[PDB]
Formats: C-alpha cells, sequence, structure tokens
C-alpha cells in the first residue's frame, strides 16, 4: 500500500546511557515515508492518510468545557514518576493553557495564563454531562508572581506556557511551566528575542465537598534556559523554540529523575547545515537527495529537536541538560510536547507538529508522532513504517493545508481538529480543537476534543499503532475526557494512592465516615486510625 519512494532509514533501536552524545535523527528519508502512505487518489476534502493513524472524525458541533468562559488549549493531568494520573480526596484535576475569551483565538499565545479545572472521580464517562463536567477553577497564579524569575522586568508580554505537574502523597503538587517574557515595540517587533525558560512552582490541594482550591504557587524556581551547545538560544535564532518540560521516572534507571522539552538544534540559523545522517538515505537509494540540494533548500531553517535533561537534587529544583535525545533537522521546525511512554520493556517518545513546520520538500499531516526504542537515550525507530505517523488530523495531502484562521478550499475540514495530543494511560489520547470546517463555514474551539484511543504495539510489533474504531462512538469518547486510574486520599501529612478497584472497595467498606474526612471535617480519632489502617492497607 506504499507508492514508490526512498526506503527508511534503518534504525537499531539500540539504548544508550542518559549522560552519552548519540542524539537520534527523525531523517528525511524517514518523513518522506509519510508522502509514500497516502492515497494520491483521494478527492477534494477527503482523508488521503491510512485509517489506522488517523484521528476519527471530530463533530463540528462540539460542547465547551468552560460554558465559553475562556480559551482552552494545552492540558495536563496529575502525575507521578510512572505518568499515572491522579484524582485527590475525590476530585479529578488538571491543569490547562487559558486565555480570556474576548481575545481573538490566534492572539492567545501573548496572554497565555495556566489555569485549572476539576471533577467528581470515578464516573464513566458516559454518564458525565456532555461537556466533561469539569468546574473551571480560575487561574494558578496571582499577578505578577510568575514574573520573579526574570532579570529584565522591562516586558511587554508575560505569560505561562505548557509543562506537567508531579502531585506527592501529601496532595502537593509541583507544576513544571514554560515561563516566558517577551519584549516588544507597540507595533509588536522584538525590542530582543524572547526569553522562555523552564520553571517549577509548589503548590497544594485543598479539597471538600464543594470542590477544589489550589493554594500556595507563592514562589518560582527557575530551572533551565537554553544553552546553545544542546539548544539553540535567542542570539542564535530569535524565534528560537523551548518549552513544554515533561518529568518521569525511567524504569531503567530507579531513583533518577528526567525530563523531557521542545528546543531547538543548536546552531546559528544562517549558518545551520544538515549532513548525510539528518537525509538518512540509503546509500544508493535512487530517491535519495543530495546534501548540497537539501542545505540550499532552505530545510536548514527547520531544526526541531527534543531534550533531556537530569535532576540533580530530590526536591527538583536544580538540573542538568543531557545532550538532545531526538533531532529533526531538515525535517521539522517543531517537535512539540514530548513525553516518554513506557511499554512493554521500550521507551516511546511521543510528539506533536503541524503540517506547515514541515521541511522543503515534506509533508505530513497535523498531529501525533513517535519514535520507539530501547531505551530513553536510543536509535529511535519512527513509528508505522519509519514515518513516525502515529496519530494525523484527516488531511488530504493531495492539496494544501490551509490554516486554521482560514482553511484551504480543498482540504479535509478536520485538517485542524486536534493540536497539543497527550498520551494517557492504556493509549488513550486527549487533544484541543483548534479549528473545524470548511473555508466559508469553519469554527474555533479553545476546548478539548473526544478522548480516543490507539493501541501501541499491534500484532506484536512495538513499532506498529493503530486507531481503536471500536472506542467510544467509531473512535470517539467523551468529550474532555482524562481519567485518573490512581486515587490519593490524603489529610495532615498521611497519604496514600489506590487504584480505581481499590477506591471502590474503601468507600463501600468506609461509607458515611470517608465523606466527612474528604470534606476536611473533624473526626473522631477512632474513625481517621481506621481510615488511615485501610488506605494503608490497599
Amino acid at each position: 500500500g506504499l507508492q514508490d519512494g526512498p526506503e527508511p532509514t534503518i534504525h537499531t533501536q539500540q539504548a544508550y546511557a542518559p549522560e552519552d552524545d548519540f542524539t537520534a535523527k527523525w531523517t528525511r528519508a524517514d518523513a518522506r515515508q509519510l508522502q509514500r502512505m497516502s492515497d494520491p487518489t483521494a478527492p477534494s476534502r477527503e482523508n488521503s492518510m491510512p485509517a489506522s493513524v488517523t484521528m476519527p472524525t471530530v463533530p463540528q458541533d462540539f460542547p465547551d468545557m468552560s460554558n465559553e468562559q475562556v480559551w482552552v488549549w494545552d492540558t495536563w493531568p496529575l502525575t507521578d514518576e510512572d505518568a499515572n494520573q491522579y484524582s485527590v480526596n475525590g476530585w479529578e484535576i488538571i491543569f490547562s493553557l487559558v486565555a480570556d475569551r474576548n481575545l481573538g483565538f490566534d492572539d492567545r499565545h501573548v496572554f497565555a495564563k495556566i489555569g485549572y479545572f476539576y471533577r467528581p472521580a470515578g464516573v464513566p464517562a458516559a454518564e458525565r454531562p456532555e461537556n466533561g463536567g469539569w468546574t473551571y477553577g480560575g487561574l494558578v497564579f496571582k499577578e505578577g508572581v510568575t514574573g520573579q524569575i526574570f532579570e529584565d522586568q522591562s516586558f511587554s508580554h508575560q505569560t505561562q506556557w505548557s509543562g506537567s505537574a508531579r502531585v506527592s502523597k501529601n496532595g502537593e503538587i509541583k507544576l513544571f511551566f514554560t515561563d516566558v517574557a517577551f519584549y516588544r515595540n507597540s507595533d509588536g517587533t522584538n525590542i530582543k528575542p524572547y526569553d522562555p525558560r523552564i520553571a517549577l512552582s509548589v503548590g497544594k490541594v485543598k479539597a471538600n465537598k464543594k470542590g477544589v482550591t489550589l493554594t500556595g504557587f507563592n514562589k518560582v524556581t527557575d530551572l533551565l534556559q537554553a544553552d546553545g551547545t544542546y539548544y539553540q538560544t535567542g542570539a542564535q535564532n530569535e524565534f528560537f523554540n523551548f518549552r513544554d518540560p515533561f518529568t518521569f521516572e525511567d524504569p531503567a534507571h530507579p531513583g533518577e529523575t528526567f525530563m523531557v522539552f521542545e528546543g531547538n538544534s543548536a546552531m546559528q540559523r544562517e549558518t545551520a547545515t544538515c549532513n548525510e545522517a539528518d537525509l538518512g538515505y540509503r546509500q544508493g537509494d535512487p530517491y535519495a537527495e543530495t546534501v548540497d540540494d537539501v542545505n540550499a533548500s532552505g530545510a536548514t531553517y527547520q531544526i526541531g529537536n527534543v531534550g533531556l535533561a537530569k535532576a540533580k537534587n530530590k526536591q527538583l529544583t536544580e538540573w542538568e541538560f543531557l545532550p538532545p535525545i531526538l533531532s529533526a533537522n531538515c525535517v521539522t521546525d517543531q517537535t512539540e510536547r514530548p513525553q516518554i511512554y513506557f511499554k512493554d520493556g521500550k521507551s516511546y517518545l511521543f510528539t506533536i507538529s503541524h503540517r506547515g513546520t514541515f521541511a522543503a520538500g515534506l509533508d505530513g499531516p497535523e498531529g501525533v508522532y513517535g519514535f520507539v526504542g530501547d531505551g530513553i537515550r536510543s536509535d529511535y525507530q519512527p513509528l508505522n513504517g519509519g514515518s513516525g505517523l502515529a496519530l494525523g488530523n484527516p488531511t488530504n495531502l493531495n492539496f494544501l493545508g490551509g490554516q486554521p484562521f482560514a482553511p484551504d478550499f480543498n482540504q479535509h475540514p478536520g485538517h485542524f481538529q486536534a493540536y497539543s495530543h497527550y498520551v494517557m494511560p492504556g493509549g488513550l489520547v486527549q487533544s484541543f480543537i483548534d479549528t473545524i470546517g470548511t473555508h466559508d463555514d469553519f469554527v474555533r474551539g479553545g476546548t478539548l476534543a473526544p478522548t480516543v484511543k490507539m493501541d501501541i504495539g499491534v500484532g506484536g510489533d512495538p513499532t506498529k499503532t493503530a486507531v481503536d474504531y471500536s472506542y467510544g462512538s467509531e473512535g470517539l469518547g467523551g468529550w474532555a475526557d482524562i481519567p485518573a486510574n490512581k486515587h490519593l486520599f490524603t489529610n495532615g501529612k498521611f497519604g496514600v494512592a489506590v487504584s480505581d478497584e481499590a477506591a471502590q472497595k474503601i468507600r463501600k467498606i468506609l461509607g458515611s465516615k470517608f465523606d466527612d474526612y474528604l470534606d476536611g471535617k473533624p473526626v473522631s480519632a477512632t474513625v481517621r486510625a481506621l481510615i488511615e489502617k485501610l488506605l494503608a492497607q490497599y
């Protein structure tokens, strides 16, 4: 089912030490598989990509998760070191980038802030309200708080961009995020390059029957900024990328904490070049390109990477950069929102990309790209025939992609239906809606899509994925469904996390005395003791 074209690069999946210098390449040969997989006969507005790596089509009539109070996009759950997703004292809690609803959706980026939502834990998606039943908790940070780390306080804009959030047994949250300062003249041009930093702020859940309040988030710690040897700086490129921290423990390195994030390869913009390994052709392939032709094409302006860092202390307040784990030199500008997902002894690196960010001569859908190997640093194999595509928006590659604010006349109306996807336990994938519709009849989202299900490692082949069209309604699950598979129960320094099954059992056994404990009511020493004993057992 492939059109003729270059063969994909041979990747070994071999693991290296996290501290080693090996950087895997998503090569031009790999990326050209995306065109081979496309159906050249697909007519106007129909999907040309294979159904197994295409997201189910989102309906244009979607609910809004915030009742249109805010625009919502990149969202993340509360996680542990294994990326399990958490409720705290009976409440699922998510963090989202939000922007005031009065803004044009495309102006959201320079006015972005982190907000949070919550909803009752343990309700199946089909039994929740249509819009997911989330309550908007408001903004995480008081005005001015995130400005604290910037030496240069003359910024014109100051935003919070994407990250992740780690929960502790005491209900504490370590919020890893991208803290960004812009320095713009009134006409929108730069005084100097913007300043995105990877940052941490600690806070805490305060929950009762009425809902969730977040406390703390008073102090921001500056963790990392682009260095210029591994990750491109503003001096190297005014519009360099550096964002989106995701932390985790690697099963192969217990007791250590790592982070991945988006960067660019550390080359001066104007002198950046690609080499034979970036091109990745098998020697002799009649479809091979020359290094000189690619370097002359403009492709050298697309040099995205995925970075790795390691924590130097238990508090996760000090980090050291490690060499990049994946580069996309002359393939894409932007390997966004990287995460590492562990399954069957493999490291899966998932990232998100736009169609328009592909380099000259390359093309692919908006959506999820992924890579598998034997270690967090490995010679990663891009998924699905070496293409890298795991979950693309429906897309006709035979027609121009257009833009989310200006759809192309001949393009699939779901081309921009989903972005900033995030892969959850069991291969569930949550994403936000950007645009759905045709050139004369489209709408912007700014709310979450239905959660979908991607099966990872089909037919015993770890390099293959397939969309589960039996999930929900022809692949579409619950709107804004970000389910917790672990449940933290915590009060006054005591805390334990339990499974779905355990949580149900505990609630049945304790009945009403548990509800009072979780409402923060006074309980007798005897009741406190029996709750803590039952929790400790599970």
